[PDB]
């Protein structure tokens, strides 16, 4: 039993809700919140900009130190940093950004990072301003993640479309 509330069950391990991931994190304080990151951990907009804003820019400050020490992430890769006021940990995961010309086959690799954590509050990878097809991303999530994932989908129209089209 966990404290996630109001989620529609999709499969054995994947759940979905129409909510802002920031608000789900503020309410649940999950062990792991996933950020839809880029390789530079520049949290400018979308999920990343919203999460970072909710930390009063502390996520960005921590991220800049991480990059100064370690260099950029790989597309498809991840790192674990603090969850600040929102969660115990933040798993920064880089899905491909097709608006930047990055490669969509890397979406499965990106979701594989979730399997290192038993339970996660996560956004739909490569959705929104990353420019990928959200229906495809949900399919990759369900077919790749084996641990328990709670997907928070901010956009109501998208949530409705995702549920109604799920196979
Ligand atoms: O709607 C699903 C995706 C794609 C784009 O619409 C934004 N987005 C989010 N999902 C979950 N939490 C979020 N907080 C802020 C934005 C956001
Ligand atoms: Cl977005």
């Amino acid at each position: 039993v966990n404290s996630f509330s109001g989620y529609l069950k999709l499969t054995d391990n994947v759940y979905i809700k129409n909510a802002d991931i920031v608000e789900e994190a503020k309410k649940v304080k999950p062990t792991v919140v996933v950020n839809a990151a880029n390789v530079y951990l520049k949290h400018g907009g979308g999920v990343a900009g919203a999460l970072n804003k909710a930390t009063n820019n502390a996520m960005q400050v921590e991220s800049d130190d991480y990059i100064a020490t370690n260099g950029p992430l790989k597309v498809g890769g991840s790192c674990v940093l603090s969850g600040h006021n929102l969660a115990k940990h933040c798993l920064h995961v880089v899905g491909p950004n097709v608006n930047k010309g990055e490669d969509i086959q890397l979406l499965k690799s990106a979701y594989e990072n979730f399997n290192q954590h038993e339970v996660l509050l996560a956004p739909l990878l490569s959705a929104g301003i990353f420019g990928a097809d959200p229906i495809h991303s949900l399919r990759v999530c369900v077919d790749t993640v084996r641990t328990n994932v709670y997907l928070a989908v901010f956009d109501k129209n998208l949530y409705d479309k995702l549920v109604s089209s799920f196979l």
